């Protein structure tokens, strides 16, 4: 609609500067309980009906709350996050932010990924880490961190993230729930789309937590045995799982022996030398023809302006912000690390879901 | 594995990640890399852009280059910069990818981030939009809504204009953003808007040091100006030929003239406060006088266009800053004017960057 190229140029610059407004608006609609009412609603609902349904608490300024929610949802409607219908009101009205007319709102399909059921296959626990204030604050310190060649997180909090989490119980839970949430989704998709668990006697899951992933995998492959390998303090908290041995240890020291080792979102935390050491421990732990299964995004060789590529470079920036030298890798960069660790010139890539690939390297 | 379910999920993650572009552009500006992009003659690698932007010896110069490379690659995937890739005659150590070296050029949009070309930039406004103090309020929307309060006030315990009195650096950031936007809009007004023709006296409510009036008089030499602003702002203004500085509150009175300019005033305020301002404009105006409202105009329905999204984005900015400040539709502006006494006579002239000049007539 801009009146010339100069005008459209200016508005695009403002748009680029303002991209934080959508995520922060979504967070509020979620936290208010409005997004869950949209998701269970049988028809479109006005801001007033959404607030009445979402809030049990008696509000001091209920009319202000309703118009504010109307403004939040109208903004998300402009971004196709929700559907909006407008009707004429016969009467007077003040639980909408316009003269004659009342908006009613329905969830778009994308909204199901924000569900608070948590495991209805939602990414909400991941989203709450993505938009966590403690983590977001690091993004304001990128400049100085680059100048020192440090992680923005380190430059913000004085120390690496994994150290800091030991000192912040609440942030630690947010982080672990996000990890667990993404793990659950990808594990399910793996059992739908990936065939590389066929023929395995023993699978070693590094960073397996309580061993949920191995348990779900054994649900489909009943004769496979699992080793759940994680830090001693994580293993101490792990209840028995049938067919899974919990083993405490550092992946930098050793990996337990097996037919395959699973690394999900491990390598992208670490620089190339650390990755090579992890893959060398995988290599010594495997019998010949054994495999490493890497569950990671793969960035394209060039910066393609696609939805998937943008999300992969967005994850690269998250890694820069969090760890500094943690990073997302191309297929070739993954191949090179594996060959450095001793693996053959034999590469498989199976696309799974949500930008995650299963890359398999073979001894 | 890639279907509608997959696209849906990626879309969800994209919506949650929208902050990454703005934060990355900020870093690239603040490192001085954007300015090197804007003066460059050709695509430059991260290494070249760092060497050119940074005076100091860095402790970890190769880490800094590879980090900038990653920032720029991300911006390339969003079409903010142009990237080309060439095979390294050897082995790099200042690009993230060893085979190959990326070089980058500014896209046209980057001119809007310039630190001082001789043209228009929105960089002072952008520094306000991405200022940490202001951004921190957006993390407090849920509790401010439940209380019916402005997120900003819930975050800092006072109204934004009161807070600026307590934070001189933020006060500068705010005023420079307003002055930047006002400068661009006043020049576009002199280009496109014809409603200053014929006016004896123009009253600029919130006119600061009188720069707007000074510029308009530069084109309309027989017009006189009344620069109306708070006494403390007027105390600081130097004399302006053909302009009288007057101190006061727009809630008490407006100086009389043929036209009153209200730029980004009404959107700070609720309907009751707007009606007070407009009733004061009405009584102040001589007959056939006009209020000239310089605001964004939100469409009647939430259209998914670049311009509409920009207007609802400013709406949420007003929500966050003031709570009850808000963007309006044409109909809502008309209705406030009619409540203040103005006639059923409405003009709208599109100016630039989503701003309209709306005129109401006594
Ligand atoms: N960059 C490196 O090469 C590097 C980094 C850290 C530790 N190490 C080596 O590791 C040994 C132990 O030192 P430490 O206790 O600081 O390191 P650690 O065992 O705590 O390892 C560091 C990080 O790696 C991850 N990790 C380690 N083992 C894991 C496992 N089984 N599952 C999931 N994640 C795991 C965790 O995120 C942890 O914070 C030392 O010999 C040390 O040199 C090497
Ligand atoms: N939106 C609302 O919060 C709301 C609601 C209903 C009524 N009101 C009315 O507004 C009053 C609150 O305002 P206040 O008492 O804090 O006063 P105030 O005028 O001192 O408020 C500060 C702001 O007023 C503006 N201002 C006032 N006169 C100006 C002038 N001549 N030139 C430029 N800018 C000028 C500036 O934007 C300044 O930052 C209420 O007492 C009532 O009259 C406001
Ligand atoms: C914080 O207080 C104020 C007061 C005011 O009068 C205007 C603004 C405008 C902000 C803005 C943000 C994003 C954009 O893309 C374009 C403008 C903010
Ligand atoms: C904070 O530390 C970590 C460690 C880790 O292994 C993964 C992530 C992933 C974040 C992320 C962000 C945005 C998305 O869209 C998708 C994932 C973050």
């Amino acid at each position: 609609s801009a009146r010339n190229e100069e005008d459209e140029s200016c508005m695009f610059a403002l748009k680029l500067l303002g991209g934080f407004a959508v995520p922060f608006t979504i967070k509020a609609v979620i936290e208010l309980g409005v997004m869950d009412q949209l998701l269970t609603a049988e028809r479109a609902m006005s801001a007033e009906e959404l607030v009445a349904a979402a809030v049990a608490a008696q509000l001091p300024r209920p009319e202000v709350a309703c118009t504010m929610v109307d403004r939040l949802l109208r903004f998300l409607a402009s971004h196709s996050v929700v559907r909006c219908t407008t009707e004429v009101v016969v009467g007077t009205d003040d639980a909408t932010t316009t003269t004659c007319c009342r908006r009613s709102y329905a969830a778009s399909p994308v909204c199901k990924w924000f569900a608070r059921n948590g495991v209805e296959d939602s990414v909400l626990p991941l989203g709450m880490m993505i938009l966590n204030k403690t983590f977001l604050d690091s993004w304001q310190n990128i400049t100085d961190a680059v100048l020192e060649g440090a992680a923005p997180f380190e430059k913000t909090y004085g120390m690496p993230m994994f150290e800091y989490l030991s000192t912040n119980g609440p942030l630690n839970t947010v982080f672990h729930e996000a990890m667990a949430n993404h793990s659950m989704i990808i594990t399910k998709k793996l059992l739908k789309f990936f065939r590389g668990f066929e023929g395995l006697d023993v699978l070693v899951d590094v960073g397996g937590g309580n061993g949920t992933t191995l348990q779900m995998i054994r649900g489909q492959y009943k004769n496979m045995r699992g080793i759940n390998y994680d830090l001693p303090h994580v293993i101490a908290q792990a209840a028995p799982v049938e067919g899974v041995e919990h083993v405490g240890g550092s992946m930098f020291d050793n990996i337990p022996r097996g037919n395959a080792v699973l690394l999900k979102w491990i390598l992208h935390d670490w620089d190339d030398k650390a990755c090579i050491k992890i893959l060398k421990n995988c290599y010594t732990a495997l019998h010949v023809r054994g495999k490493v299964i890497v569950l990671e995004y793969v960035v394209p060789d060039e910066p393609e302006p696609t939805l998937a590529a943008q999300g992969a470079f967005e994850l690269d920036l998250t890694m820069l912000v969090t760890f500094g030298s943690g990073k997302e890798r191309t297929q070739r960069e993954f191949s090179e690390l594996a060959m450095e660790a001793g693996f053959s010139r034999e590469f498989k890539a199976t696309y799974i879901f949500a930008n995650v690939w299963a890359l398999e390297f073979t001894k």
